[PDB]
């Protein structure tokens, strides 16, 4: 049905929209600079357990995003990945540690979230430190596909579903202008989006770390606002 927008989200609240069979995405509202923004995650069944993907951005939302899986699905998040350092991938860890959850992120992530004096999840994913590395974790493959948005950015791939979560790497159609780019590669950033059409051609919804979800328009749609921002227009 209709997405949920950034206007039908309550402070503090979570939307889940189950974007295929066994794959939800939860949507929560973050307001900053006098403006408010609407942000995804991934939620993928596991068997009888849930793997999560992202916080909620936020202790606050991210215990409501835990009672709202709670309430929905009813089955137990047991493991978490978060795809990148910033606070709205990380910001919401230390909940989930403190509900039992396994937290998951690759040792770059780990050390800039550090850096950064964010929360850090706990456990180091191996095997994703150069350009088009990629591991299965669980029920989903995590993709590092080069330097974008971060430094250290994953996507994932669901394949029982063909869903493509290209987290903040990826823009949705709506949004024509780069956001938060202090920490991006603008050189690499269109390189490893082509790394990521050239894995996963048959993904039929790709979706984007805010907004909206459609096809893989979106990742020729992010290049070109990438390519539009380097030349300054
Ligand atoms: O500084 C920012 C940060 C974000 C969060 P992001 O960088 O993780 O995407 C942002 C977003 Br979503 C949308 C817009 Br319009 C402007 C933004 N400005
Ligand atoms: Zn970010
Ligand atoms: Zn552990
Ligand atoms: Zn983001
Ligand atoms: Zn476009």
């Amino acid at each position: 049905g209709e997405y949920p927008t950034v206007s039908e989200i309550p402070v503090g609240e979570v939307r889940l929209y189950q974007i295929a069979d066994g794959v939800w995405s939860h949507i929560a509202t973050q307001s900053f600079d006098g403006a408010v923004y609407p942000s995804n995650g991934l939620i993928v069944r596991d068997g009888d357990e849930l793997l999560l993907i992202d916080t909620a951005w936020g202790a606050k939302n991210t215990a409501a995003l835990l009672a709202e899986i709670e309430k929905q699905i009813g089955l137990p998040v047991t493991r978490a990945v978060s795809t990148h350092f910033h606070d709205d991938r990380v910001g919401g860890v230390d909940v989930l540690r403190a509900a039992g959850v396994a937290t998951y992120a690759s040792p770059s992530t780990r050390r800039l979230a550090e850096v950064e004096g964010n929360e850090i999840p706990t456990h180091s994913l191996e095997g994703l430190s150069s350009s088009g590395d990629a591991v299965r974790f669980g029920p989903v493959e995590l993709f590092y596909p080069g330097a974008a948005h971060s430094t250290d950015n994953l996507v994932v791939y669901v394949p029982s579903a063909s869903v493509l979560y290209g987290g903040c790497a990826i823009y949705e159609l709506s949004r024509t202008s780069a956001g938060n780019v202090a920490d991006a590669d603008l050189a690499e950033w269109p390189t490893s989006i082509e790394r990521i059409q050239q894995h996963y051609p048959e993904a039929q919804f790709v979706i984007p770390g805010h907004g909206l979800p459609g096809g893989l328009d979106l990742l020729k749609h992010t290049t070109n606002v990438v390519k539009a921002h380097t030349n300054r227009s």
